[PDB]
């Protein structure tokens, strides 16, 4: 669709303040233009004095009262680009936290960083001088419908002046846009090698491969800088065909004053007051044609911004709901779930589970089976594509997600930490819970040992990325977090399926399940799946 | 102190091209300057046409001329800012990648790219269309001592002009810095969140958190956005009194020049012509002063990056490089160590570790002990304190870096996967390794199988951190790129440190270290340490 900013229908008043005060300083900026024709033709011709003066306080004061209405119109301009560069970016933030999980695992840190980063743009397009400039480019057209009046010759060069504008800016307008949009890609994907390269350094560091890198990345920002050369060739080739168009045409207006004034008809000082008029009907042109790069960049920007990322599939925008839910203690009941990450290969073939209300279900499987597939797949990070995953003998589909991913808390390997205060680290998503819930969640974790240890115990700074605590005592703030999501069904009288890789901790189980081709092929406890002499068997065998 | 002569020392024919270039352009403006002056005084009240034309001709070929040597200067222009930029830019890069581990865990991964970022912005600024108006400058100060000759009355009042600007800019030179340093600060700040919640949104979406996180971007939007206002009300009065001073100062120009022809030093090319002389003597100064916060956001940004680039290097500490040491087959003989990562607590004090050469050993403790801070002093990530590691009987502080990092291979269970081809995962640091020792160390590692059964074998791509793979699958990638990377020291006849949290693996190793309160209270083999009736009996006892 069309990007076009709404934001300022609760900025009637702005915009309207803005124009009226834009058009009396047009006004008066024109009145004033009449100063050299007041000098040549009737001050000094004339050999008056004692009136030069008070004809310049006039006119000095009438400039003093347009910078006075210039120091008004710029701030209320300023105040309308803050206005709509805030709600842009808390649209684009809301939209890219709110998308699906398959648009985080197809894309790069890297192109959402940048493309929330080119923001700077739009706004600096909609700058005090840049917005103020288009406004006194529809004042130029008043002045020239003014010009008109004020010689006809004069005024049909002008006009071909603006032909000439036209066409140079129509067919330069394709060109920059490209270049624009390229040498964002190029900076896009810089942005993802650096994030990248910063994010893990200590493979970096640890296998010696700091040559290569700076060898990618000297690459990547030679293609950048290449891309940026072309685009910087052609604002050059631009603001040319503007200054030869711009210079000459001034001087064929002089030429043809002065033979106009030769020639009988109109006067010097009326060219001289014609000069500064034909100022405000070109200048605001020329000026608003320079811009060209700020314009067009900025809506490169906004096109990028706003066509995936804002026009993306969101996570809600999945189903129905239900009102009738409000415990989440159940039977898990997998109808056929077929998963397929993308279109690679499907993980998962008809799988079976007959999860019982409140066990201590376990999984097993290959190295490469799905069971982390299979805990996501009962979080709604994922969809299946043939089947129907239930739970209570309702399906999870028609369930708030609100409610899914609040009385369900999965645990996994890749354990995240929030740069913040352990106790906000602690309590994410529920803020309000008291300091007795958390004192029970980590005690039940085994992390409140070690984090009343610490100095400043649960009131201090964790760095990024859990570094200031080890790896394996950030496991524990995990476990801590999802007790603290008081849940319904535990992934690691609640149903608990603990997913493992060794075959002696999930022993005493209420049943265990194995996925070898996707499917499940056996289940039960460990006593009968041992007196099977099955694919159970082997593992533990080999294993013993 | 961040001086560009460096970069630019090579490049002199440019300078001298461009500067020649801009000369003969300046003085082709003032003989073009004289239009208006041979139009009104000598074409026009003397009423001779045809001259006219051919003077009006003459003049035009005169600002042809103007632009074909503006093309060139801004050609050669912008590609010495390109080139100043790139340097300048892998200068930073480099020394960050060289930086050392300390700063890497004492940051975060927003500073880097957002100062990156502001390298850019020192492209965009300063050296990409400005270096054409600086220059103007002086050479407003040849077009002014013009001035002084064609009249001395009226130089007076151009002097006190550009002595107002020039006091103008030098009141407002701090608080422009200040507002830029904070608007980069902010925005930094709101880089570094962003990019902590878009990498890491799995505990948002888990616990539901895209509340809490868009209220905390809407806060750090509006403190930037704060920051920005504070700079535009900074520009705005720039902006305003530069407005005053300018038009004032013309009007002034223009009703003392009256004055001047009424009352004695007269005609109108000693007005007409003198203002547009004066166009190559306030013109220049007046667009500098205008670009005067643009140049203030390049230096601040050149500021921070010249703060970063202060900073240390791994190979500039720990110096007194050996050249004797070929292999790493010897003896480690950790002698009263000590360690504390910052101040916050000693992690290890006066450890005797003394593992032999070849041996299987172990080193297991508390959840907290200190086994991978151990694992990172031997790899030498970090600075030890007093006492000193050995290996091969010598000090490890005198050992080229590249063979420490080409000889020791870290398995840590953080597995960090980059955003490349398989074979160039597994191949980092050595490229040149043929697929021979590729598929060596894969069939070693057990990684083979699922490589093989990958839809593009040992050649695909796998997106950031490994997101197309299983968490089994990427640590087994981890392995096989330890063994490519042939070690002699390899943590978990080469030396074998096997860090692991469990009892029944390291059943069969040599020898088991229990470190425990900082120290080594208590080693050997299994069956003596069994034996011992110590701390290690407890732990078996208890995990039994
Ligand atoms: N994010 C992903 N995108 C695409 N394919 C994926 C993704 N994650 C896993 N796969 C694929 O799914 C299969 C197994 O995935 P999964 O992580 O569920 O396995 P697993 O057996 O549960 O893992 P592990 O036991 O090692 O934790 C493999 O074929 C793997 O390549
Ligand atoms: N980068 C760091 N900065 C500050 N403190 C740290 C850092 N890394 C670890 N610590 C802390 O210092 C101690 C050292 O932890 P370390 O990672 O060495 O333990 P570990 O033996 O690997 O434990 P685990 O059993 O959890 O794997 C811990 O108390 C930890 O919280």
């Amino acid at each position: 669709m069309v990007k076009f900013a709404g934001f300022l229908k609760p900025l009637k008043k702005t915009v309207l303040c803005i124009f009226l005060a834009s058009l009396l300083y047009t006004a008066l900026g024109i009145a004033g233009s009449f100063y050299i024709k007041f000098l040549f033709d009737d001050l000094i011709k004339f050999e008056k004095l004692n009136d030069l003066h008070i004809i310049s306080a006039g006119f000095a004061v009438i400039f003093l009262l347009q910078i006075f209405l210039n120091y008004y119109r710029s701030i209320l301009v300023t105040k309308l680009g803050m206005s709509i560069d805030k709600s842009i970016m808390m649209e684009y933030y809301s939209h890219v936290l709110k998308l699906p999980m398959n648009f985080f695992n197809s894309r790069k840190v890297g192109e959402i960083i940048s493309r929330f980063m080119d923001a700077s743009k739009i706004r600096q397009a909609i700058s005090g001088a840049t917005l103020t400039i288009m406004i006194d480019t529809i004042m130029a057209v008043i002045g020239g419908i003014l010009l008109y009046i004020q010689n006809s010759s004069l005024f049909f060069i002008s006009f071909i002046i603006i032909l000439l504008y036209g066409i140079i800016v129509t067919v330069f307008n394709k060109p920059i846009q490209n270049a624009n949009r390229q040498i964002m890609e190029d900076n896009a994907k810089l942005t993802s090698a650096l994030v990248e390269s910063v994010k893990g350094i200590e493979t970096i560091k640890s296998f010696g491969a700091e040559e290569q890198t700076e060898k990618s990345t000297r690459d990547k920002i030679e293609t950048v800088m290449k891309s940026s050369f072309k685009e910087g060739m052609l604002y050059i080739n631009l603001s040319s065909l503007t200054g030869i168009v711009a210079g000459l045409g001034g001087i064929v207006i002089l030429w043809a004053g002065a033979y106009n004034v030769i020639k009988g008809n109109m006067s010097g000082g009326q060219l001289l007051a014609f000069n500064a008029l034909l100022a405000y009907f070109l200048t605001p042109v020329k000026n608003l044609i320079d811009l060209q790069p700020l314009i067009q960049t900025a809506v490169v920007a906004s096109n990028r911004l706003g066509e995936i990322l804002e026009l993306a599939t969101e996570k809600e925008l999945r189903e129905d709901s239900d009102d009738f839910v409000i415990s989440l203690k159940g039977d898990i009941e997998f109808r056929n779930v077929d998963f397929r990450y993308g279109l690679r290969k499907p993980v998962l073939k008809n799988i079976n589970l007959t999860i019982p209300k409140g066990k201590t279900v376990a999984i097993v499987g290959e190295s490469g089976s799905g069971k982390t597939t299979l805990a996501k797949l009962l979080m709604n990070f994922y969809s299946p594509e043939k089947g129907d995953i239930l739970i209570n003998g309702h399906s999870i589909k028609n369930i708030s997600l609100e409610l899914i991913r609040k009385k369900i808390a999965f645990v996994s390997q890749d354990v995240f930490i929030f740069s913040g205060t352990v106790k906000e680290n602690l309590c994410l998503g529920n803020e309000n819970v008291d300091m007795d819930e958390i004192i029970k969640a980590a005690k039940m974790a085994n992390a409140h040992d070690f984090i009343e240890k610490l100095p400043l115990k649960y009131d201090t700074f964790l760095n990024e990325s859990g570094a200031n605590l080890s790896e394996g005592q950030k496991q524990r703030l995990a476990i801590a977090r999802a007790l603290l999501k008081k849940p319904d069904i535990l992934i690691l009288d609640v149903t608990v399926i603990i997913i493992a890789h060794r075959l002696s901790t999930i022993v005493n189980c209420d049943k265990i399940y194995l996925l070898k081709d996707g499917e499940i092929v056996e289940s039960g406890s460990h006593t009968e799946l041992i007196a099977l002499k099955g694919c159970y068997f082997k593992m533990w065998k080999q294993t013993e």
